[PDB]
């Protein structure tokens, strides 16, 4: 469960969030596959609620109403297209797992969901699964409210309705078997694993239990013995009773704690400062490297109120974000997952984002496809941050300095560092209000050689920066603070 299973030399997911099964397929064909990406998450593939105030939230997806493959993403068959597609050209695909609960207790009875189904919140009942009343923690939770109340209290945590989402009973072999039945279907298709949604509200013992019935990868892409990656969502700053290394025995484990310092960090925030890098990782703190499942931002936290609240960096601090997202990209710890996000009309209103509830791009509740430009950026308000030359060039970066040593490392004491991975890359950064010019050890062959945040090697020449390294391995960099992309980065790949 702790390998990613993505094509030998691919070391990066991709979140793209809300996007259509059609459009990711393409994406996959004219883009993953060429720039080196391992991978897609997709969003619940598994029918849920039709939310309809506010008009089809981003949220509704996180309501389950049966296992039927069918949402605005789009039908079985178009999953299906998509899956083959990409592993066909070398990507994965990841699927968001919604299997703590079902929908919102309070949620009218009714057909209002992405299929069609019929089900009765109130009642419990769910006939496309199907499940019932006695498929529900409602009597096993101990609290006056039957939801979560307080977080200091692990089994409430475990057997209570989060904010009211009816609870499965997930220690009941009948409801393992049916999240099983629905995550094989998901696996025979050709899926490479799982995030596993909200997981710090299942024992680590029932999602055992889930996963134990699970098959092994499609075995006309994967090799023979190969199992679902997966990684858990699991929020875990410190201070709670449940933690992080509770769930190492099932996969990987996303480390919220590394966006939430990295852009504390890099906005320069409570006495932080880039020189404090040096030792990122467990260095800080953080879980082990090969559990982490890292990444800059998240669809929930990019809206502000995840647990790193306002210094979570996104594609709005478009300066800053490339930064971070290069930073981790350049940086050996963890497995590492860039954001794809939509644009939505973000409207504070005393700290909330009123907004932030909005569903994707859409035309009367049809999301909307993906348009490309002719830059190669994206229409339609979707951003496309994957898109980016700076952040794109990165992904190729991690590829091209796999497995090499985090080393060569360099800082002024404040905001201007610089480190290398083995003989295979090179990244400087600038983030202090003076400009950064410095010869430095890159610990690479001599040459010429594109910087790939500037521009592109292309035919024997570069679009952008060229940094010269002579017969010992030293480079001048300059950076002016001015600078709307103040890091330098250079790789074996980008040498002319
Ligand atoms: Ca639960
Ligand atoms: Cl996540």
């Amino acid at each position: 469960q702790y390998s990613s299973n993505t094509q030998q030399g691919r070391t990066s997911i991709v979140h793209l969030f809300e996007w259509r099964w059609v459009d990711i397929a393409l994406e996959c064909e004219r883009y993953l596959a060429p720039k080196g990406f391992g991978g897609v998450q997709v969003s619940p593939p598994n029918e849920n609620v039709a939310i309809h105030n506010p008009f089809r939230p981003l949220w509704e997806r996180y309501q389950p109403v049966s296992y039927k493959l069918c949402t605005r993403s789009g039908n079985e068959d178009e999953f299906r297209n998509m899956v083959t597609r990409c592993n066909n050209v070398g990507v994965r695909i990841y699927v968001d797992a919604v299997i703590n609960h079902m929908c919102g207790n309070a949620v009218s009875a009714g057909t209002s969901s992405t299929c069609g189904s019929y089900f009765n919140p109130g009642s419990r009942d769910f006939p496309a699964v199907p499940y019932s009343g006695w498929d529900f923690n409602d009597g096993k939770c101990k609290t006056g409210s039957g939801d979560i109340e307080n977080y200091n209290d692990a089994t409430q945590v475990r057997d209570c309705r989060l904010s009211g989402l009816l609870d499965l009973a997930l220690g009941k072999d009948y409801v393992r078997s049916k999240i099983a039945e629905y995550m094989n279907h998901l696996i025979d298709i050709g899926v490479a694993g799982f995030r596993i949604d909200a997981s710090k509200h299942m024992w680590p013992g029932d999602i055992k239990a889930i996963l134990d019935k699970l098959h092994n990868l499609n075995s006309n892409w994967f090799p023979e013995g190969s199992k679902p990656f997966i990684y858990q969502e699991v929020i875990d700053l410190g201070g709670e009773p449940i933690k992080s290394s509770d769930y190492f025995g099932n996969g990987r484990v996303t480390e919220f704690k590394y966006g939430a310092k990295l852009g504390t960090v890099i906005r320069k925030w409570n006495g932080e400062k880039m020189s404090y890098l040096k030792n990122w990782g467990e260095g800080w703190g953080f879980m082990p490297s090969d559990r982490a499942l890292v990444f800059v931002d998240n669809h929930d936290n990019q809206r502000g109120h995840g647990a790193g609240g306002a210094s979570i960096l996104t594609f709005w601090d478009a300066r800053l974000y490339k930064m971070a997202v290069g930073f981790m990209l350049a940086h050996p710890y963890g497995f590492t997952r860039v954001m794809s996000s939509y644009r939505w009309p973000r409207y504070f209103e005393n700290g909330k984002d009123v907004n932030d509830w909005v569903g994707p791009p859409n035309d009367n509740g049809v999301t909307k496809e993906v348009t490309i430009n002719p830059d190669t950026t994206c229409g339609n308000d979707w951003v496309c941050e994957h898109r980016w030359r700076q952040i794109r060039n990165m992904v190729n970066f991690r590829n091209v300095v796999d497995g090499q040593p985090f080393t060569n490392w360099y800082d002024n004491g404040s905001n201007q560092v610089a480190f290398g991975r083995g003989n295979r890359g090179f990244i400087v950064f600038n983030n202090d209000d003076w400009t950064f010019s410095l010869t430095l050890q890159t610990g690479l062959p001599a040459g010429t050689y594109c910087d790939v945040i500037s521009g592109d090697k292309i035919n024997g020449n570069c679009t952008g920066i060229k940094i010269y390294v002579s017969d010992d391995g030293k480079a001048h960099f300059s950076i002016s603070n001015s600078a709307e992309d103040p890091f330098i980065a250079i790789h074996a790949e980008s040498k002319l």
